[PDB]
């Protein structure tokens, strides 16, 4: 049975690395507490270095579970509550419009005028702060979901704030050591730059992400295909890890309202286990991803859940799952863009076919 994990990553994934022309790509599946890595082609083309287990790779909007991690972790060691407003920690934005939004609701991207982008002009720290200066309301606060980079971006802000430590340093310091992550990065350090893949575009051109407002708690991640196997394993088994990430991580599981099938936990997306096929890729329709929705409170509150989240970069693609009922998850890391139907396909596939 062990024997087949690695028949059906090939059977699965390895044919879009030709469908999609993808240089590198390394997929990892946990299982009961056993780590399977699968590596196919070149972390860099030009170089001809193979994906391996020390290959880099950027996880794009996999950062927010971390983003998502470090809110938890604050929560529960009293730095922050969910209930508060971030004029209480960022002191120019206390008595503005965006100081009526709680700091779940910026989490959750329920603000009801934040974008999936900041304006492109907006890049320093003082046209961010001016952004959220000006801002001011449009849909009623908390009822509609639009997915948004600038609202996980400051309520990443806020948790860095509510720490007293800039956010690269909550990560690197204090979040990514308490999961025992050893090779994973807001800035990649010189000594580390030989692992760190090349992304490709559709023009199979290599980039890595460019500096952004808030680009760290948005989509600023990176890491290696064994360090995330750690992350699901965390998220699978916490008894291991000590009790603040452990009440991080179980704050990351509560679903907060539903946009149909799909439920709005912190940073991760939730679902009845089992789901179906269409369920997982509904989630990342159009519709969901790109438009604003009006939210349901949760109405059904599923007793066996699963979780995933996509990333995307210019150059790379990302997606983890796990289903705790099954002891297993998934993750796909990829030094080009596929489409996420793809990557959530191969994943259901292999993920069903293991457990049973
Ligand atoms: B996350 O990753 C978010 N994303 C972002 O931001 C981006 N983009 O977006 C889109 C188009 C939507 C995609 O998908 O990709 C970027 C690009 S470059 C950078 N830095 N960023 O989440 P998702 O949804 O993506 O998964």
């Amino acid at each position: 049975k062990d024997q087949e994990i690695k028949k059906l990553v090939d059977q699965n994934f390895k044919p879009l690395l030709e469908k999609y022309d993808v240089p590198g790509m390394a997929v990892g599946v946990i299982q009961n507490n056993k780590k399977y890595e699968m590596y196919y082609g070149l972390q860099s083309v030009q170089d001809k270095k193979a994906v391996n287990s020390n290959t880099i790779f950027e996880l794009g909007s996999v950062s927010k579970l971390f983003t998502a991690t470090a809110g938890g972790y604050a929560k529960n060691k009293g730095k922050i509550s969910f209930d508060d407003t971030p004029g209480k920690y960022w002191k120019e934005l206390k008595n503005t419009p965006i100081d009526q939004v709680n700091l779940l609701q910026l989490a959750t991207y329920t603000s009801g005028n934040l974008a999936l982008q900041f304006p492109d002009e907006v890049q320093t720290d003082q046209q961010v702060l001016t952004f959220f200066k000006d801002w001011k309301p449009k849909n009623p606060i908390g009822e509609y979901r639009q997915y948004s980079n600038p609202s996980i971006g400051l309520f990443g802000k806020v948790v860095a704030l509510s720490m007293n430590k800039p956010f690269d340093q909550v990560l690197e310091k204090t979040i990514f050591p308490a999961l025992g992550l050893k090779h994973s990065y807001v800035n990649v350090p010189k000594t580390q730059m030989q692992n760190y893949a090349f992304g490709y575009n559709q023009e199979n051109q290599p980039i890595r992400v460019n500096p952004g407002p808030l680009d760290a708690p948005a989509y600023g991640v990176k890491s290696t295909l064994p360090d995330m196997l750690s992350f699901i394993h965390a998220n699978l088994n916490p008894q291991k890890y000590p009790t603040d990430i452990q009440r991080a991580i179980n704050e990351t599981h509560q679903g907060r309202y539903q946009v149909n099938t799909m439920y709005q936990a912190l940073g991760w997306e939730e679902f009845s286990y089992p789901a179906t096929l269409q369920t997982l890729l509904d989630s990342n329709s159009e519709q969901i991803v790109m438009k604003p929705n009006k939210v349901t409170a949760i109405s059904k509150e599923p007793s066996v859940k699963m979780y995933h989240k996509t990333g995307s970069t210019s150059g790379f693609g990302t997606y983890v799952v796990f289903i705790p009922k099954e002891n297993i998850g998934l993750v796909m890391l990829t030094n080009k863009r596929i489409p996420n139907e793809e990557r959530i396909k191969a994943a259901y596939v292999v993920l069903n076919a293991i457990k049973k």
